[PDB]
Formats: structure tokens, C-alpha cells, sequence
DNA sequence: CCGGC
DNA sequence: GGCCG
């Protein structure tokens, strides 16, 4: 799990543009050369899109250092009953400045 | 640059269990040592879900050999003449039998 | 009947 | 993800 200690940008439901800008501004911070993008479930799609937009359109000197996926089961209390079985996946994309 | 030549499992819009099954069956083949799961756009999180189900629940010894993301330009066509580029992300997850 | 709504 | 054009 590279990018240890690197700042983190968690992807949510806001327009992908916001996260693209978040990644760019973070990598602009003095002494910061890495950023890890994290997302869970459906947001994983947006996380990948943001990274590709960053690399293909804003900064070609940003490399995809590493990518890791994982998951976990959460408790989803049924409507009126009691039971839960839901596994939520996650992705962590480690980005690094100027390869 | 790995998993070259390995059989593939294309994630579509069908339920995730269908692809979990496809991965397990592809793996059951005597010769297949690796399997590459591929997905584009909104199917990427489904690809990660399918792989996580497999790894956490059905083949706990399978290893994620490598993961790569990319994107391709799509020239769509507006209901109104004269369209333009659009970006679609993709992912490739190489799975490898324990050993 | 393929792609948009 | 089935109805619309």
C-alpha cells in the first residue's frame, strides 16, 4: 500500500470536476508529491474518472503509482425486520507527481 | 504488463452474481492460471464488486496480480448535428491462482 | 429494433 | 432499465 502518509481525497457524489480540482490543488501543496484517491461503492466509478481526467487533460506528469481494492460487509437493518448482508467495495488509487 | 494472453471476463450490465460465476468457471479450467476482468464506465464498480465477492467468499486464495485503469475518447452524436468527444474510463483486474 | 429519455 | 421517438 504505497502512498503511505500521503494526503487523501475521498470521492463522493459531487460533480467529478470538484475532485479533479481537489487532486490538482493538493499536488500543488509545498512538499506534496503524492495523493491517494479513495472511494467506496458506486463512487469508485467517479474516482477512476477523476484520475483519468487529471492525467489525460490536466497534468500528464502525474502517474498512477498503485491501485488497491478491498471490501467490507455492513449492517443494513431491513425495513421492519432484522437482518443485514451487504458487501461494499472500495478503491485506493495512489498518484505521484512527475514520474 | 502482465496477464498477457489470459482468458477474459467482460463485465456488462447483468447482475454481479452472473460475473462472479463467469470468473469462477473461467478459473475452473485446468489450463487457465490467470483471468483478466475488464470493465468500462459505470460498470467499473461492478467489476470491483465481482472480484471482491470471489476473493472474499469463493476463492480466498486468489491473488490480485495487477490492476490498470485507462480511458478512451468516444465521439457521440448529439440529437442535434455536430457532436464532440466524451471520455470513458476502463479498468483491467488480473486475477491469479495461488501458488 | 438500437439508442436516448 | 423499461418506455419513448
Amino acid at each position: 500500500m504505497a502512498c503511505e502518509g500521503a494526503p487523501e481525497v475521498r470521492i463522493g457524489r459531487k460533480p467529478v470536476m470538484n475532485y479533479v480540482l481537489a487532486i490538482l490543488t493538493t499536488l500543488m501543496e509545498q512538499g506534496t508529491n503524492q495523493v491517494v484517491v479513495k472511494a467506496r461503492g458506486r463512487n469508485i466509478n467517479r474516482a477512476v474518472d477523476a484520475v483519468e481526467i487529471v492525467r489525460k487533460r490536466f497534468a500528464k506528469n502525474i502517474e498512477i503509482k498503485d491501485i488497491k481494492i478491498d471490501s467490507q460487509e455492513i449492517e443494513v437493518q431491513t425495513p421492519e425486520g432484522q437482518t443485514r448482508t451487504r458487501r461494499v467495495s472500495s478503491i485506493e488509487i495512489c498518484l505521484e507527481k512527475a514520474g
